[PDB]
DNA sequence: AGTTACGTACGGCACACGTAAC
DNA sequence: TGTTACGTGTGCCGTACGTAAC
């Protein structure tokens, strides 16, 4: 609907995990008007705002984390242009006294190599953890499905 | 109703241009909410735009008739400005200034501080010209009050 | 070898609070 | 004497970026 000026989608970390990522992990057909679905392994952050929904300053997008190596137990963070690089320690998301999620901060580098070129594109990847750790998940795509907030400094 | 996460989170400029400016230009104009902020305790302020942060209007009145210094004293305590103000620019044109004040309970020379923090946004960019010479002698501002 | 991730700095931002002004 | 603002200090956040590890 038309939002009065200033009314925007700025959810708290727990609102993202509880009302957005958690339902999608269970139902792959969960749909949200505020947040679309892209594969950051293919799409590039410069072209990202074109393929965005209800977003001007920040863009929210669901994504499927792909394992880099067959036995790597790591995540493919490589794109055609460059590579998303994890920076700093993760941030715990708690619902009441129960840990329900985790936030990782990633900065894009155009190098696609150890000679990465730092960019101003920063992505806040939110992932299901704690009360919803893959160990106690009913064979749903938990580790795979992750919400991502992309913005430019 | 609003889907979860959708809230009133306006930019610095959005506050001055879409809310403060019309109220200054056209007195009393929008569901934004107004409060006297005169002798009102901040914990009793919600008694709401948002339970996270409360946004309310305010009428700054001069403490001293000749002082021109604005009154920030309540029965419960005083609001103490911290650091320096922040510029609000709609392009290359300065439109507003944001002052951060931290509530200090006690109302004494050395009152005990509290976690109440208020971001006061004012129309300082066009204040000097007094485009509209309101004889009401009322300075209208908008404040983001939260206890975080 | 290439790619990712860890983890401790480091710079900016949001105040904390002494010391000056009205 | 009281009350308010000013202005650096600073502690904490948001990354930067080797160095290690997968």
């Amino acid at each position: 609907i038309d939002l009065p000026p200033g009314f925007r989608f700025h959810p708290t970390d727990e609102e993202l995990i509880t009302h957005y990522l958690k339902p999608k992990v269970f139902n792959t057909f969960f749909s949200a008007t505020a947040i679309g679905e892209v594969d950051l392994n293919k799409i590039e952050p410069w072209d990202l705002p074109w393929k965005a929904k209800m977003g001007e300053k920040e863009w929210y997008f669901f994504c499927v984390r792909d394992r880099k190596y067959p036995t790597g137990l790591r995540t493919n963070r490589a794109t055609e242009a460059g590579y998303w690089k994890a920076t700093g320690k993760d941030k715990e998301i708690f619902k009441g006294k129960s840990l329900v999620g985790m936030k990782k901060t990633l900065v894009f580098y155009k190098g696609r190599a150890p000679k990465g070129v730092k960019t101003n594109w920063v992505m806040h990847e939110y992932r299901l953890e704690g009360k919803y750790c893959i160990e106690n998940l009913p064979q749903t795509a938990k580790n795979e499905w992750v919400i991502c907030r992309v913005f430019q400094k």
